[PDB]
């Protein structure tokens, strides 16, 4: 247990805590300005001149003094209440507030020994911010205390609420920009309070940083009436509190006392809610939220060159753009830095004075030190059930190609038992698709958690105020809740219809960026569990839907995060349920990855046994010798290769026909896509020798790919024999139609694959056969048109091994 | 002018209109069930049996009777008030309500002559829905009345509000699913009422289709208290009205009278607001919105197999999944279809009776016929200013490589004058980035439109309650408002920082899908203006930002919509401002496209004159002969090729050095990326002959690409000499750093490009030179580290022609 969770003080905040908060605010404003502006002379020692100012002034001031003020108060709260706390910096361009917080709390020097608590360390700290060879401008993963960089705005609330799930002792004050709140993902994130339980989860306090402006405009929420703003937050299930300061001549000490009193009222309300939830965990409370209204750039010069800067969008980026080049800007910068009276805040040796930090929390309660902000320190391996009990044994009993299994059902049973063995640290998220994607065996041991109204057992089923599945119709929610659940040390999986994965392409990009930086150069940030995403209801089988819903292209996006041997991104094609089991076990063991797991949920053949799946997954791509009819690679006339359940089924059927014609070939299945890249691009890929062994040195390769052919063409560009691959993929063709028609119109159907193999082998010799196969495709299409279902010869085919 | 906009009735709805609405509701419910279930015998003529039921039951019933009810009432309103109206079907899986609406209003038979108003046309209409060779399951672009297919939920409100901008006579009732409202994009779409003006724009009525459920769960908004739900809509600037029906034994005629009375109250309020706005167009009104609470699947069987179906998520998809296979399901289907009493709704010849449609609107007021729902019928070409006045003449006066122009400033001046010439039909959207991306010359002739609070001219600048620029910090808003502005026949452009384009990858995918279907097989849906997106503040120059903000990967996504010679997607690299002018003119003339226009906003050289830019754009890729030093392709030792402003600058500098060494080369710039694809993949690309002429038959090609090398490798896979291309692109390397460092770490800097050229030519001979160039790169990096700015020899280089 960290600290003493949810304790009230029952005494006023001390005057000494008020004095310390004002010193914190002054010193963190001072050092945030130092980071932006100063390449040397951090204490302004004689002579202090333009030569001390950076040549490239970069970073963001406007949000920063508001964050510094909130961080003083959150620090005071954590210390007084001993409260286990992670904050979220929504406006992550306020990085200098977050580096300052860590430098003050002592974690910065602990993690970065060269940046010492003295004049020399302070000079280094100022120069390195947003500087070549230095540190980022945003609240990046290399900053102690961050689980959210906040460069791409919108995810602050989903990360806050995912952090508190199954984390009943954790408090997350979530600082949200008022520009940020105009984003879609932020706007829906407020609604998460219907999906958490006040007894079994922790508590988020949203704090709207209502500073009136974004970069070049006021914000929507800052200019609507007070009555609408309060109605809005009350309508989303919060009790809104509002603080206003900095717009008149109120002295700063008065402001601190008034805020501390308010923040104690609010925290008391949170403690009452946590106490009450021990007895009534079914009534959803109105959680407090805070409207924090202060002038953007607070405490900077009110006017610069005749233009209003404090209290304006003009304070957003870097005021005094001429601070190095003109004596006029320089003198303004000088008076601004001096207004914080740094001579009272630092000792002559440049260390921050003891009376600046005596109010601060200590040890693992520090923001920079709490292990929830470095969740791989808390993470334990899952207790995984044995895989063999889930195996589809039909392949071993009856033959390759057996049965009509819906592949994700096996992963559902596996997930069910993972939750049973790990009952508060593995969650399933889904955008109203968990049952649709066949993972609902999990409901045998837990419920979908819903903390909103119930009506009747005639409609409410597998649903309770606490449980380990969470659904909301928002991919942004599911992805953000999961990412934070992982970043604070837990585990899970979510599922999505494949084309809708693209709604969160940019969140996958941010998490891939977080992982890249981390595996490269942040070794104190320990490994977290992987994002595991079941990508199902795919392009080939969108029975109730249609053309608009056919887009397997997240493959292509994930290919753009496969560099530098980071190994943070995997693309897997689950050929069948036994392969899906073997991929899932590997994903659930893995850390510091995004794993995209492609699987079909439609009834489909099972091709491999579980032992075969384990070996083939490790290699990445495998010959299926039992399906090849060639003696060796020299006797091969064509390599039949596929990735994805549906291209594999069609390729297999083509192989059966090609065999019956006397054509010699081998069959190769590809599961771990990026293992096709060359070793130069991927030091864990197939060597050239292993790749030639599979694909031959010089025979044609027909490659039936689940997604856009582009992906495979680009990946194998420097591979031996790549000129001989003919890659058939989805090509933006389809409608709402039968299964045969969907493959037919992308030349993916067995008949067209058989034809393409023949064309690659001898187009002249097989001209007539190719015509007949293309006419069979029309006849099968006409059959579907006339009769309402596909031709039996197509649907009823079973591989001859069965 | 269409109809008589914003007129009140001042009399009760007639009883005859009530009778007609109930008949409409009954006949559209009946035909929606016919579309889902019946392959023949649409009037249930003796014998009606299981053999008439479809073999594959696909589609969505739950939303549909609620849409059918609203469409009866919206139709009655349009007819009585003569009101110019487009609706949005948020729950676009309710396609059968939308096809039914068009069949009833007569547009369906007008657009599709084979689907006649009689028993034979009705049989065809039922069979074709979601059927091979037939029509989509959703409200697709092939349905008269659709501007929004609603398969990927979330964009209903942004499309509604973009439809009404500059459209003061248009009314848009926007039907929003209650599941849909849990999405991010929908949640922020409510806030659009702060960005429209009640005098110069039209009016959206949001109607929340609060049917209590999504696919397998209740919805958040349906289970919160009434008091929170109303506070929520009042807090977002609406006057909420609520209707509840279908949960008790109230007779349907009573329900229609009560709704018609309510909808007249609401429309009266909208007319009052429109009248008042003629005098006070500065006060933002509280626009009505409607909470419509009715049982999901309303009028279907209450229980099926002992399970509650009406009023449940169980009604979402297809009830009676056994209707063809069991007599038990069949008898339930039969009694359900009969409950609507089709014998009163159709004549013996199968035509819909006259008394079913006498209340309906006629002519261009019909939902299916209104030209706002087929905006290419209304669209006129822009009155474009002459391009030559914007030209950067420095190239002609002083030489190739001249000056320090910020390229988008020229497009800003061009846009300024387009707005001047087209003052109510060309809009600019931006996510708080219009000024940042340098398009703010537009503010010389218009303002950012903001219909929310003002404070002071010290902060409010270039901002008014009416204007042709709209900004909100949401890419989903900017993209959705623009798409609808185009779909209703107007024009525009938006700009985004490049990495944030990925927030709306999936909206680009939906609009590309809409365009693909349309150019292929919907010739009555006339061409609309293109989506034009200025992609700027790119990967190479993110001065205040950092690693997290470096992702030019929308290229790769757009490559997945380049099929079938649809020609709906363009990727352009603006080499400089004159090229940006020539690309922009082409984009602003073009129709039925998405145009991604890549340009740097940092000060940069200008390479080509405007005449050169016009020719080179047309070809797609061009030798720059004035920069090549080789006599002919046989004397070329390496082809220096680039796409993007920054790779071009670095390649050019490399060319200067290579020339000074005595190396023979040619320079080729690539603007229209997809013109690199082969003719087999793109019938408008360079022929093989033109491609070899540029890139040689067999010399090495060093290709410096703005984005991920993967894209170019895949595109040129079947091109002559492709094995000799070495593509250098962004490779996930960077930090917050100087301009030289960002190119350096992706091997994109001039020194590394010069080295790579030497390596391709003779790695042994040039081993030492390559070492020296790689050491210069370290020295330049160390200089940046020590000094705070890049080495003068890097920054001060100008191409020798200047
Ligand atoms: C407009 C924009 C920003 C303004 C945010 O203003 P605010 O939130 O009120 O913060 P503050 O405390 O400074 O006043 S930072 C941002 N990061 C972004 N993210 C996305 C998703 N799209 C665009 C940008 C561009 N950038
Ligand atoms: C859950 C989901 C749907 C339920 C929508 O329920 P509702 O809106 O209450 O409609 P109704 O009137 O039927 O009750 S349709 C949908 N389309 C989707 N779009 C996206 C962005 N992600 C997932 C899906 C999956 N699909
Ligand atoms: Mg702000
Ligand atoms: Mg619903
Ligand atoms: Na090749």
């Amino acid at each position: 247990v960290i600290g003493t969770p949810w304790q009230k003080l029952d005494r006023p905040v001390s005057e000494e805590a008020i004095e310390g908060m004002d010193k914190y605010w002054r010193v963190t404003n001072y050092m945030s300005i130092g980071q932006i502006y100063l390449r040397s002379n951090p204490l302004m020692k004689e002579p202090f001149t333009r030569d001390d100012v950076k040549h490239r002034l970069v970073g963001a001031w406007g949000t920063t003094p508001g964050l510094n003020f909130l961080l003083a108060h959150i620090n005071r709260l954590i210390a007084d209440h001993q409260q286990n706390t992670v904050f979220i910096m929504g406006p992550g361009h306020g990085g200098p507030a977050g580096t300052s917080q860590s430098y003050v709390d002592g974690t910065y020097t602990e993690y970065y020994p060269n940046i010492t608590k003295d004049e020399a360390g302070l000079q280094k700290f100022f120069r390195q911010f947003s500087y070549p060879g230095g540190i980022p401008s945003h609240f990046a993963p290399e900053t102690p205390g961050s689980i959210h960089e906040g460069g791409e705005l919108g995810y602050a609330l989903s990360h806050a609420y995912g952090a508190v799930m199954n984390n009943p002792s954790l408090f997350v004050p979530c600082i949200i920009g008022d520009g940020e709140a105009e984003t879609g993902p932020l706007a829906t994130g407020w609604q998460s309070n219907k999906l958490v339980n006040p007894r079994t989860d922790g508590i988020v306090l949203p704090i709207l940083h209502l500073n009136g402006y974004k970069i070049a405009n006021p914000t929507i929420l800052a200019r609507i009436s007070d009555e609408e703003l309060h109605d809005f937050f009350r309508g989303m299930g919060y009790h809104p509190y509002e603080f206003v300061a900095g717009f008149d001549n109120e002295d700063h000490m008065s402001i601190h006392r008034r805020f501390a009193e308010l923040f104690e009222t609010i925290f008391d309300e949170i403690c009452d809610i946590k106490a009450a939830a021990q007895t009534d965990d079914m009534t959803r409370p109105f959680y407090p939220m805070l409207i924090f209204r202060t002038p953007k750039g607070w405490t900077c010069p009110k006017f610069i060159d005749g233009k209003k800067t404090e209290g304006s969008w003009r304070a957003h980026q870097v005021p005094l753009a001429s601070a190095r080049d003109t004596e006029e800007h320089f003198e303004v910068l000088k008076g601004w830095m001096e207004s914080y009276k740094p001579e009272e805040l630092f000792n002559a040796d440049g260390s921050i004075k003891d009376d600046v930090t005596a109010f601060m929390p200590k040890g693992e309660l520090r923001i920079g030190a709490n292990p929830n902000a470095n969740g791989g320190v808390i993470r334990e391996d899952l207790k995984l059930p044995e895989l063999d009990q889930y195996e589809v044994t039909g392949v071993k009993e009856y033959g390759h190609g057996w049965g009509q299994v819906e592949a994700p059902r096996a992963l559902g049973a596996y997930c069910r038992d993972i939750i049973k063995n790990n009952p508060d640290s593995f969650r399933i998220f889904g955008p109203d698709e968990t049952a649709s994607n066949r993972l609902n065996a999990t409901y045998e041991v837990t419920d979908k958690q819903w903390d909103n109204g119930y009506l009747s057992g005639l409609v409410d089923e597998h649903m309770a105020v606490t449980g380990q599945v969470t659904e909301q119709l928002s991919e942004h929610q599911c992805e953000g809740f999961l990412e934070a659940y992982l970043l604070t040390g837990r585990h899970g999986i979510w599922s999505s219809y494949e084309s809708f994965v693209h709604v969160i392409d940019s969140m996958l990009n941010q998490h891939a960026k977080w992982l890249e930086a981390t595996v490269r150069e942040i070794p104190w940030r320990k490994p977290i569990s992987s994002v595991n995403l079941l990508v199902s209801s795919h392009v080939w089988r969108q029975d109730h839907n249609g053309f608009s819903h056919q887009d397997p292209g997240v493959t292509s996006l994930l290919i753009n995060k496969t560099f530098n041997n980071d190994h943070v991104t995997n693309i897997y094609f689950a050929t069948d349920a036994n392969m899906l089991l073997a991929i899932s076990e590997k994903c659930f063991k893995s850390t510091n990855k995004i794993n995209a797991i492609f699987a079909g949920k439609q009834p489909a053949p099972t091709w491999v046994t579980l032992d075969e799946a384990r070996a083939e997954l490790e290699a990445g791509a495998a010959e299926w010798k039992w399906a090849s009819n060639a003696e060796n690679n020299d006797e091969v006339q064509v390599v039949l290769a596929s990735a994805g359940d549906v291209p594999t089924q069609e390729l297999m059927a083509a192989s059966d026909a090609l065999n019956k014609m006397g054509i010699k070939f081998k069959v190769v299945n590809v599961v771990d896509l990026l293992k096709l890249q060359s070793r130069e691009n991927n030091d864990e890929a197939l060597t050239d020798e292993e790749f030639t062994e599979l694909f031959t040195a010089d025979k044609p390769v027909l490659f039936a790919y689940h997604s856009y052919a582009q992906d495979v063409r680009g990946l194998i560009y420097d591979r031996p024999n790549h000129d001989n691959f003919h890659v058939v993929g989805y090509k933006e063709q389809g409608s709402t139609t039968t299964p045969f028609d969907m493959v037919r119109v992308n030349d993916m159907d067995r008949y067209a694959l058989q034809a393409a193999a023949l064309k690659l082998i001898d187009a002249d010799k097989y001209a007539d056969k190719i015509d007949e196969l293309n006419a069979f495709r029309k006849k099968a299409f006409q059959f579907a048109v006339d009769n309402g279902y596909d031709i039996p010869e197509f649907t009823d085919w079973v591989y001859p091994d069965v």
